[PDB]
């Protein structure tokens, strides 16, 4: 018993603007009416062009599937789906302030640490979750979160996601060599995500290969610390690349060390030293 994804009748849906676009859809800002015509919310609608084979239908759709499961403050809400007609659409929540990475990088050191440790702790209660639904992510990348103008933080495309039975420097060593994807597979994605976060939508691993960031990571090597980061998060991100997945935290633990943190905000006070890259005299 799936939860019921609701079909959107075309009249109920307004696209107000094109906002990005690609080889198989674009995604437009729009309008939708409900329980009919009594309430209006804007929503983000991403739409499937004519020709789509049958595997590019079964992501399309499953992707909106999967969400129509999920009820979280920290998840993507699916409003419904557009499929009787065309193009097929899929129509969520509205998220005005876009994906997380670019936001940062455009806002950069605009933020305090109690807002990014805010956000990180928002982005793993979405995670503990999505994983305790028995969902794999796969693709956790803070490209993958979206904000809204209030600052909240939401997991979102879960294209790549799977019922429990790809960027390599955001994916876990045993994801990587024998495609082995797990929620403690997500949670080394989650410390990259902690990493994007603290450097305001710094590249992981800079100019490195993907071969060298192979090479790094098997050799012991680990992101260094952001600049002004809390020891304490620094630790928590460093403890989401263990080597061996069953040493890593769960997002239950993540999620109840943030709060603690939050909680007790002068526990955040204790900076991680920021290896100086530079000398000037």
């Amino acid at each position: 018993v799936l939860k019921f994804t609701t079909e959107i009748h075309p009249s109920c849906v307004t696209r107000q603007k094109v906002i990005g676009a690609g080889e198989f859809g674009e995604v437009y800002k729009g309008m939708l009416k409900t329980s009919s015509g009594k309430k209006e919310v804007p929503v983000a609608i991403k739409t499937l062009k004519a020709g789509y084979t049958e595997k590019q239908r079964v992501d399309f759709l499953g992707e909106a599937g999967i969400m129509g499961q999920f009820s979280h403050h920290n998840i993507i809400r699916l409003e419904g789906v557009i499929s009787k007609y065309k193009p097929m659409m899929i129509i969520t929540e509205y998220m005005e302030n876009g994906a997380l990475d670019k936001f940062l990088r455009e806002k950069d050191g605009e933020f305090s640490v109690l807002q990014l440790v805010g956000m990180l702790r928002g982005i793993a209660a979405g995670m503990k979750y999505l994983a305790n639904m028995n969902y794999v992510h796969r693709d956790l990348a803070a490209r993958n979160i979206l904000v809204n103008s209030n600052l909240v933080c939401k997991v979102s495309d879960f294209g790549l996601s799977r019922v429990l039975e790809i960027p390599i420097r955001w994916t876990a060593p045993e994801a990587i060599s024998y495609r082995k994807f797990t929620s403690a597979s997500d949670v080394w994605s989650f410390g990259i995500v902690m990493w994007e976060v603290m450097t305001y939508g710094e590249r992981p691993y800079w100019e490195l290969s993907n071969h060298e960031v192979m090479k790094a990571i098997n050799d012991g090597f680990r992101l260094p610390t952001p600049m002004d980061c809390p020891s304490a998060i620094y630790q928590l991100m460093m403890q989401c690349w263990q080597q061996e997945r069953a040493r890593r935290p769960k997002f239950a633990d993540i999620v109840s060390i943030l709060d603690k943190l939050i909680r007790a905000p002068d526990s955040l006070k204790t900076l991680a030293d920021f290896d100086p890259r530079v000398s000037i005299r």
